[PDB]
C-alpha cells in the first residue's frame, strides 16, 4: 500500500509538472513577441506612410498584441489547477464586475441589469478567477451587441448551487456554430483570441461548475453558469 | 476509480498537445512574414544605423519564437509506444471486466466471442486499453438503460480489426470527422478528448479508426491495428 501510494502521487505529480514546465515555456514566448511588437510598432513610425512596408509593419504589429494575449490565455489554461477557495457573496461579485465594465458599456451604449437577493446563499470559490469569467462573458457580449444594447445577468438557486445567468442583445450564435464556440482559438474576430470561453470553461471546471449557452441568431444570447455552493 | 483519475491525465495530455499544436500555428503564420519585413527594412537602411541593427534583433527574436515553440511542442509530444506482443482476446475481456460492474448496475449487455486463431500483435496493451475504456463508456453513456455492447475482433489482411456497436442513442452522419476533434462534444458535461486520445494511440500505434452510426438505432466503431508495426 505504502508504494502504490508513492506510484498514484508520482504519476499526478509527473502531469503537474509538465504543466508547471509549459508554463515557463509559455512565458518565454511572451519575451520575443513583445520584442517583436515593439520593434515592429518601431518599424511602422520610421516607414513612410501608406506604403506596403508601413503596413505590413502595423498588422505585424497587431498580431503581434494578438498574440500575447493568446500566450497569457493559453499559460492560464496550462498551469495546474491552483484555486484560492473562499466564501464569497456572489451579489457583491457581480456588481463589482458590472462597475468594472461600467465605462466601456456607457461608451458603447449598453445597460447593465442586475437585481440583488439578499437572500441569495454564499458560495465556496476563488473570487478573483469568478471575475475573470464574468468578465470574459460580459466583453464578449460587449463586442457582440457592438452598440445600443443591454445585458441582463441575474443570479438565482439550483437545487444546491446557484446559476448566473448572463444575457446579451447581439448578433448572437448560428446552431452550427453553437459548439466550436467553446473550442480554443476559435474566433470569429480578427482580434480575438479564441481562448477566452476556453478560460471560461476551465475555470468553472475547476470549481465544479456547468457552463451552457442558448442562443437565437439576431435576438441574443444566454449564458448560464452552475456554481455549486460547497466545492465538495 | 484511480483508473479513472489515470484516463483524466491522459485526457488532459493531449489537451496540451492541441493548445500547443494550436498556439504554434498561430505563432508561426506571421513568423515567416515578420522575418521577411525586417530583410527588406535592414537592406533598405543604411549599414551600422539604428534600424539596420534592430531589423536583425526583430528576424533573430522571430527565429528564437520559433526555437520557443519547438521546444513547448517538443516537451508535450508523447511519449513512443512501449511495443509488446499483446493477445487482444485477454485484452479485450480485461477491458470488458473493468467495466462489468458499471454495465451491470446501468443494464448494460457485454457480448464478445473470441477467436483462438486471432494473432497477438506488437501494441502496448495500456494505451489499446484506453482507447477501449474510452469507446465502451462514450458507448454506454450513449444509452443509460436497456442497451447491448458487441465487441468483435478478427484477422485483416496484415493486421486485426476490432468493431465496438452500441445500441446508444446513434450519431448523425452530418458531424462525423467532427467527433475525433479535441474538446468536440454533444453533452453538456463531459470533455471532448475521449475519441481524441483514441485517434492519438491508433494512429500512434499505425492503424486506422472509422465510425458507423444510425441515429436512434446505434453505433459502430472499427480499429484496424498492425501485427508487426
Ligand atoms: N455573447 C456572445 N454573443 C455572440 N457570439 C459569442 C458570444 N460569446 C461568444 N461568442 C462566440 O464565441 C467565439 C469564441 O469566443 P472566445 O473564445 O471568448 O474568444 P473571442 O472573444 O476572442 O472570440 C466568438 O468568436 C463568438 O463567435
Ligand atoms: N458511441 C457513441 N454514441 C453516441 N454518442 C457518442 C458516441 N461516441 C461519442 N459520442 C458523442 O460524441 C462526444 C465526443 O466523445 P468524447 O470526445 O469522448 O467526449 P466525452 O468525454 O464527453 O465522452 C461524446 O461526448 C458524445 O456526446
Ligand atoms: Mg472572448
Ligand atoms: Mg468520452
Amino acid at each position: 500500500s505504502r508504494q502504490l501510494l508513492q506510484d498514484e502521487m508520482k504519476r499526478k505529480e509527473k502531469l503537474v509538472a509538465l504543466g508547471h514546465l509549459a508554463a515557463g515555456v509559455a512565458h518565454e514566448i511572451r519575451n520575443p513577441l513583445s520584442s517583436i511588437k515593439g520593434l515592429a510598432k518601431y518599424f511602422a513610425e520610421r516607414a513612410p506612410a501608406g506604403g506596403e512596408a508601413h503596413q505590413l509593419a502595423q498588422v505585424m504589429a497587431k498580431e503581434a498584441d494578438r498574440l500575447n494575449r493568446v500566450v497569457s490565455e493559453l499559460l492560464e489554461l496550462v498551469k495546474p489547477t491552483h484555486l484560492a477557495l473562499q466564501a464569497v457573496d456572489l451579489n457583491t461579485l457581480i456588481n463589482h464586475s458590472l462597475q468594472l465594465v461600467s465605462q466601456d458599456a456607457n461608451s458603447r451604449e449598453i445597460q447593465l441589469r442586475f437585481t440583488a437577493n439578499d437572500t441569495l446563499p454564499e458560495i465556496q470559490a476563488d473570487p478573483d478567477r469568478l471575475t475573470q469569467v464574468l468578465l470574459n462573458l460580459y466583453l464578449n457580449a460587449i463586442q457582440a451587441i457592438g452598440q445600443h444594447g443591454v445585458i441582463s445577468v441575474t443570479a438565482s438557486e439550483s437545487g444546491a448551487g446557484v446559476k448566473i445567468s448572463v444575457t446579451d442583445s447581439g448578433k448572437g450564435i448560428a446552431a452550427d456554430q453553437l459548439d466550436a464556440i467553446f473550442t480554443p482559438y476559435f474566433t470569429t474576430k480578427a482580434e480575438g483570441t479564441g481562448l477566452g470561453l476556453a478560460v471560461v470553461h476551465n475555470i468553472v471546471e475547476q470549481h465544479g461548475g456547468t457552463i451552457q449557452v442558448a442562443s437565437q441568431e439576431g435576438k441574443g444570447s444566454t449564458f448560464t453558469l452552475w456554481l455549486p455552493v460547497n466545492i465538495t
